[PDB]
DNA sequence: GCCAGCGTTGGC
DNA sequence: GCCAACGCTGGC
């Protein structure tokens, strides 16, 4: 359980995914998942990243939460 | 019963 | 006033 990010390879070039997990109360353990736009902007859902994202390229099987698109 | 999506706010 | 950190909840 330790805070991981870099490069996210299903987005484009400069985003990234991080994941947190969560320290304390009833869902301690969870892990959060945010991406991170080359202009750092702070994304932490799939309807938030496809406004930017979604007409530049396809995200209907993007896994949010896995951050790979569906094979 | 799980979890995507997002509401809330203590601490700053 | 912001926001990381956690809870809530509607849809499945």
């Amino acid at each position: 359980m330790e805070r991981k990010r870099w490069e996210c390879p299903a987005l484009p070039q400069g985003w990234e995914r991080e994941e947190v997990p969560r320290r304390s109360g009833l869902s301690a353990g969870h892990r959060d998942v945010f991406y991170y736009s080359p202009s750092g902007k702070k994304f932490r859902s799939k309807p938030q990243l496809a406004r930017y994202l979604g007409g530049s390229m396809d995200l209907s099987t993007f896994d949010f939460r896995t951050g790979k698109m569906l094979m």
